[PDB]
């Protein structure tokens, strides 16, 4: 199935804090931000999504066209500028963000019924999982 809608809930996070230190994030708000579970918000209307994904601290928001190029000013993270795609691979989403980091972008899938959300930068991967609430 290629449809992410719903809310999800965090059931797993691994090596979150690998990735945002290949972002360069600061020691402060990596420190706290590793500690965090993630609530993801999804609407997705055929090529069109909607997302928001919320915790105590950090909070990220997109919204995209799959197949359509984008600028993202990634504020709420590293504060950098990127060339967004979005496209499919079979059922995988992903997500390649070109700019002056190497193999940064996201993929996303649905396996049985849970979420799963991968999250590179240059050799570092994040693995996050959700369940539908
Ligand atoms: C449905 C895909 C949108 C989406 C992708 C994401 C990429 C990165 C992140 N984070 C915070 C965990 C790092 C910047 C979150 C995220 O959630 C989404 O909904």
């Amino acid at each position: 199935t290629r449809d992410f809608n719903g809310t999800w809930e965090m059931e797993s996070n691994e090596n979150f804090e690998g990735y945002m230190k290949a972002l360069d994030i600061d020691f402060a708000t990596r420190k706290i931000a590793v500690r965090l579970t993630f609530t993801l918000v999804i609407d997705q209307d055929g090529d069109n999504f909607k997302c928001k994904a919320t915790s105590t601290f950090l909070n990220y928001d997109v919204d995209f066209t799959v197949g359509v190029e984008f600028d993202e000013y990634t504020k709420s993270l590293d504060n950098r500028h990127v060339k967004a795609l979005v496209t499919w691979e079979g059922d995988v989403l992903v997500c390649v963000q070109k700019g002056e980091k190497e193999n940064r972008g996201w993929k996303k899938w649905i396996e049985g019924d849970k979420l799963y959300l991968e999250l590179t930068c240059g050799d570092q991967v994040c693995r996050q999982v959700f369940k539908k609430k």
